[PDB]
C-alpha cells in the first residue's frame, strides 16, 4: 500500500509559476499525488495519509548544475591535487559534502568533472546519502587545454587521464580525461557513459586564468566537438561546454552542444542562437565572484581578470534580459557555497527572487537533458524532492544561505531532513550491520 | 588558555585496574590531565572548567584491532570487489563506517587491509570524523596467497598489486599487496609505509574457507617473512600476521611478528612462546561465529565438516590462551561501523573473560595491536590521550550493553566531543568544511 | 609608483621602418617608447621627469634573429644523434651562455625553430639568467623518415624518444623534435608544442639540405597533415613556420596556410607573387648555404657537392628574385643563440641585394611577423612599441658588418631595462644573485 | 619511502621516473633522485650514478628533517643494502656521503662502510670516536638548520 504524506504550505512556490497561499502537497511514494489549494485536497488522501506536516514556506528542492566532484586533499593547490589524491581520499571527503548539500535543500547535483558516478553507487545503495547526482565522469580536454596540468610533464598526464594504453589502475575512470582527434574522442565520450555519466562536459576554451591557455581561444576542433556531441546524442545525453570567448562558445553552439557554462563573452548574437536552439545559460557567477574578492597577481593579470569579469556580468544580465534559458551553478564542491549563485542571479544578474528560483528548479533540469525525469517543480506527477523552509524567499533570496531555515528535506518521496529525524534520514540504519 | 572538561562518574571504569566509584576525569586539551575520586579533583580545574558533565559510567574509548577498511560495492561476493570497486565509492562507504563507529564509541581501530591511510586523511582534516586509525595499508600475500584472488587470471591480479612495474593509476596503493621473494617484499613493506602505515599485515597462512588455499599450510618463507619484519622494524612498526594452522602461526613467531590474527591452532606450546616474546593474541571470534551461524548451507558436506572443526580449535586455542594468560586484544574482522560490540560478549561468552577482562582487552591492552606507533591510551590515567566514552549502564554487570549504541551518550575523541547530548553529527563545533 | 623615465639622445636613429632621423631623440617610460622625434621636440614632461639621460652616436631597435635553435647538444655525436644523446640539462646550462652572448651582440629577440626555447625561456623571465625575447616552436613536427627524424638510430628509439603514442616518464612530449604521423597524431603534436609554451609552430615541410637521407625537392607531411597542423596552430593564434626547399614542398605549406617559410631554396616568380598575396614571410637563412660553400665539398663525394652548389645558386636566385619582387622577409641564420647572427645581415646585403635599411628593416621591424599574432608590438623605435633598443658606436648603414664587433653595442634594452651599458655588470642594471 | 621519496606524488609515478627497473626513453636513470628497493635494485642505483660521472655517491640513511612523511630518528636502507652500496662505489674508488640525523642512521651507515655522514644531528660521544677511528667526515650543514 502507498505511503502517502500530506504537507499543508503557508507560501507554496512551485518552481514555475505563481506561489500559492494556504496550500497543501501530496506525496504518494516517490512521486507528488497533489497540488493546490488547502481545500481541495482530495479525500482520499485525508483518508489514507500516514502523517502530515504544517511548514511555512514549500518549494521544489534546489539543483546546482555546476558542481565538481573533487574530494582533493589540501596540499597542492592547482590541478595537480587531482591527480595526486587518492579517490578514496576524495570519496570520503565527498560523502561530508552530498551530506551537506542534503541538509541545505540541494536535491540534485550536475557534477561537471570528478568522482560524481562512483560516489553516487554510495548514495544510491543506500551506504550514504546526498543529492541525486548527475555526473559527467571526467570533463574532457584537449592536450594543453584547460583540463592539462600544465605544471606536470604531459607523459604523466597523458598516462593518468589518456584513452590510450589500457591498463591496471582504475584507467579510463578520473576527474579528467584527455583525448586528440576524433578517434579518441569517441574512446573519452564513451569511457564516461561507461562510468555511468548522465551528462557529457568538454572545455571547449581556455580557463577562466589566462597564464597556461586563454580564455579566449576555442579548445577542440570543430571536427572533435561534432563527434562527442553525436556520440553522447547516441545514448541520450547532451554535452556542457566550459567556454569563455566568443570563438569557444560559437564553436560549442555550431557542434550541438546544449548548455554552456561560464559564457563571459556572450552577446546579442549569442543570445538569439541560444535561444533559437534551446541552449542552457549557466553563468556561474560564484566563481568570478570569488576573484573579485580576491582583489589580486601582477597589475596586468589582475586587469585582464577584471575586464573577463565585466565582460561576463554584461553577458549574464543581457542573456537574462533576452530571456535566454538560465538555470544555476556555482562550479564549487559538493557542500560548497551554492546558495551564493541564487543570491548573485538577484544581485548582479537583475532576476526577480521568483526567477532564481526557478532557475535553482524548474529549469535545472534541462541541464541534463534528456536525462531528466519529471522534476524540478511541485506538480503532480513530478518527482518528490521537496523542501520546507521557515522564511520567504521572495522576500529575501540570502535565506537560502542559513542552513537551519531549511526545515524539511524530502528527495524521492523519502524525508532526509525535518523534525526528530537522524542526520541519516529517517528510518536509517547502519548498513554495516 | 588550556581548554579544561571535568566529568564526573558514577563508575569509573580506567581499562587497566578496578573500577572507581564516584570518581571524576579532567580533561586539559588533548589528554587527562586528573583521574580519581570526586573528592581529590585540584582545585585549579574546578576553577578553570569550561564545563562539567555527570554520567553513570564512564570508561576508556573502545578498540578494535581487526578492521579492515574495504568500502567495497555488493557486486562480486569474493576479493574481486576489492579489485574492481572504484576507491571513490569505497572513501565514500568508508565515511558512513567511521561515524557509525564512533557514535558507538568506537575511537581506535585498527585497519588490516585497505585505504585507511587515504581515509584518515579525510578524518585528519577534520572533513569527516571517525576513530584514530591506524592501517597497514595494504595486507601482504604471497601469489597464491590468502590475498591473492584466485577467481582472476594472475596477470591482472599482480598488473593491479603487484610490486613490479611502477605505472599511472594509484599503483601501490590499494587493499592488498603481492610479493614474491625478498626484494620483492622489502617493497611491499616500503609502499605501505609511504602510504602512512601504522602496522605493518602480512597473510602467513592460508584463508579460513578451504577452497583454494589451505588455512593448515603456512604462508611466505621464512626468509621472506624475516625481511618483512626487519622492514617493519626499521619504521618502528610491527608486523601482524593472518595465521590458522599451527606451521604458519610458529613461522610467523619465528620471524619476529608482534601480533597474530585468528590464531586457530593455537597450543599450549604456542601460548607460552607468545607470553615469552610478548605476542599479542588477537581472535577475531565473531567472523567464526558468523559462518558457524549460517550452517553450512552452498558449502560441501565434508568442506563444512572442516569449518567446524576448525570452529573447535578457534574456541579451545582461545579460552586455552585466556587461561595461559597470554595478553589479549579484541578485533572482529569486519568493516568499519560493524558489529564490533559482539567480540566482547565473544570474550565473555566464548573465551570466558571476566566482563572487566573483556573491556581490558578492547582498551588497555590494544594499543599494544600497533607497538611502538601507539601514544598512551587506551587507560582513563593521567598523561594519556582523552578518548573516552560515557555509558549509561554498567557493562560489568552485561557486556551486551555495548550493542546499543544509544547507551554510549558521550564520545570524546583526543579531548574533543563528537557525541553527546546537544553536540551535532559531526562533533562539537562543526562547521561545514566546504565553506 | 612614478614611472621611470630614460631620455636618450642620437646623432643618427633607425626607426627600423623608415628614414632615419638625425639628432634625435627617443623616452622610454616603464617598459614601453614614450615618444620619438627629433632633440627639439622632447614632451618637457619627460625633460622633468627622467630618472637618467644617455647620449649615443647611433640608436635603433634591437636586433631580431627568426631561425635560431636551442639546441644546447655536447659536442660528441655530429648528427642529430646528439639532440637525443644530451642530457637537457647539459643543453640548458649552454644555452644559458649562448642567450648571454645573444642580449651583448644586440639580439633582443629570438624565434627558436627547434629546441629547449621554452624551457630555457622561464629561467629568462624568472631572472635567473638573461637573454631575448624568445620565441620558441617547443619541438620541430615533423613525419617518420622527415627531417627531423634521426636516420642514423633505429626507429623505435626515436619515436619511443619523440614520438606522441605512448606517454611515459621522462619528459615525454618536451623535446627538440617531434614525430607524428596521420592527422590524429600531428594534433597532439602540435598541441604538446602549445603545452610547453610554444609562440610558433614548425614542420618540416621538405628533405633536408644535405641530400643524403631526406630529399629537399620532395615535400614533407600530406597536404592532410599540413591543414590539419596549420589549424590547429591557428585556434591558439600561432602561425605555422615551414621548412622548404623544394617547389613541392614550398607549394604544399603555402596551400596548407603555413606563414613563414624558412630556406625556400627553389621559390620563383610563382611562389614570390603568392608569397605576397597571402602575406607569407621569407626567411632565406643564407648563413647556413654559406658556411657549406666555404666547406667546399669537404669529404663530400663530387656528385654530392656539385648538388649542394646548385641548390645554392637557385637558393641565392630565390632569395634575390624575392627581394626584386617585394616578398616581405625577415633575417634568420638557423644557428645555436649566441651564434653569428650579425653574418646574415651582411648577407642580406652582399648576396641578397638588400640595402643596409632594408637588411635592418628585416631584422626590426618585419621579423616579428615571423610569430604572427604572438607579437607584440615591437621591432620599431616608435611611439607605443616595446623599449627593445640599442645602441651603437658606428653608423650601421655606412658598413654592415659592424653589427659583427659586439663592442660596437655599447648599449642593451630590452623591455625598457638596461642589460648592456657603460657601468653595468654582465647579468644587467640593478642585478641581484637570484641564489640568495 | 625513504626521504628522497616523493610522497605527495602517487608511487608509480615517482618510481615511473625514478627507480631503476623499465628502461625506457627520457633520459631514464638521470635524475637528482633514485629509488632503488633491495640488493639488487641498489647496485644498479649505484651503477647508473657512476655511469653520468659521478664522483662520490650519497644515500639517504634516515628520514628527513621535518619529521613528517619519514622519521628522522630511523634509519633507512637496510643494512644489507647500505653495504652493497658501500661495495660498489669502492670498486669504482668512490666513498659514500650518508644523510643521517637519528643515531640509527648514523650507526647504521658508519658499519657500512660510509666516508662522509651529513648532519649528523644525534652525534655524540660514541659516534665522535667512531667517526675519528675509522677517518669518517662530519659535514654540519648547519645552515638548514640555521
Amino acid at each position: 500500500e502507498a505511503k502517502v504524506t500530506i504537507i499543508y504550505a503557508g507560501l507554496l512556490i512551485p518552481g514555475d509559476g505563481e506561489p500559492l497561499r494556504n496550500a497543501a502537497l501530496v506525496i504518494s511514494d516517490k512521486i507528488i499525488a497533489f497540488v493546490g489549494s488547502e481545500a481541495d485536497i482530495p479525500k482520499k488522501y485525508l483518508r489514507s495519509t500516514q502523517s502530515t506536516h504544517r511548514v511555512p514556506v514549500l518549494m521544489p528542492g534546489l539543483w546546482d548544475c555546476h558542481m565538481h566532484f573533487g574530494g582533493d586533499d589540501d596540499y597542492y593547490n592547482d590541478y595537480t591535487s587531482g591527480l595526486a589524491t587518492h579517490p578514496a581520499s576524495s570519496g570520503a571527503r565527498l560523502a561530508r559534502g552530498c551530506w551537506e548539500a542534503l541538509q541545505n535543500g540541494y536535491t540534485s547535483y550536475r557534477d561537471l568533472a570528478g568522482y560524481g558516478c562512483e560516489v553516487a553507487k554510495a548514495i544510491n545503495d543506500g551506504t550514504i546519502v546526498g543529492p541525486n547526482v548527475y555526473s559527467s565522469g571526467a570533463a574532457l580536454s584537449q592536450t594543453a587545454g584547460h583540463g592539462d596540468i600544465f605544471a606536470l610533464p604531459a607523459g604523466e598526464v597523458l598516462g593518468s587521464y589518456g584513452v590510450m594504453n589500457p591498463r591496471p589502475g582504475y584507467w579510463g575512470a578520473g576527474p579528467l580525461c584527455i583525448a586528440d582527434g576524433v578517434e579518441e574522442v569517441r574512446r573519452a565520450v564513451r569511457l564516461q557513459i561507461r562510468r555511468g555519466a548522465k551528462v557529457i562536459k568538454v572545455m571547449a576554451s581556455g580557463g577562466v586564468m589566462s597564464r597556461d591557455d586563454n580564455p579566449n581561444f576555442a579548445q577542440f576542433s570543430p571536427e572533435e566537438l561534432k563527434v562527442i556531441v553525436e556520440e553522447a546524442a547516441r545514448q541520450n545525453r547532451i554535452v556542457s561546454a566550459h567556454v569563455h570567448g566568443k570563438a569557444g562558445i560559437m564553436a560549442a553552439i555550431k557542434a550541438g552542444c546544449k548548455s554552456l557554462e561560464h559564457v563571459s563573452y556572450a552577446d546579442e548574437e549569442v543570445w538569439e542562437l541560444m535561444k533559437e536552439k534551446g541552449i542552457l545559460y549557466v553563468a556561474t557567477r560564484s566563481v568570478i565572484e570569488i576573484f573579485l574578492a580576491s582583489n589580486g597577481l601582477v597589475k596586468e593579470s589582475w586587469a585582464k581578470l577584471q575586464a573577463l569579469a565585466d565582460s561576463h556580468l554584461k553577458a549574464y544580465q543581457g542573456a537574462i534580459k533576452a530571456g535566454v534559458t538560465i538555470a544555476l551553478g556555482t562550479d564549487t564542491a559538493p557542500g560548497g557555497p551554492t546558495a551564493l549563485e541564487l543570491q548573485f542571479a538577484v544581485e548582479r544578474g537583475g532576476m526577480t527572487p521568483l526567477e532564481a528560483i526557478k532557475a535553482a528548479t524548474a529549469n535545472a533540469p534541462l541541464s541534463v537533458g534528456p536525462q531528466a525525469p519529471l522534476t524540478g517543480q511541485l506538480r503532480e506527477g513530478y518527482e518528490a524532492d521537496v523542501i520546507a523552509l521557515e522564511e520567504n524567499p521572495l522576500e529575501d533570496i540570502k535565506v537560502f544561505q542559513e542552513p537551519k531555515a531549511v526545515t524539511h528535506v524530502w528527495k524521492g518521496g523519502k524525508l532526509f531532513k525535518g523534525p526528530g529525524i537522524g542526520p541519516w534520514g529517517e528510518d536509517a540504519r547502519n548498513p554495516f550491520l
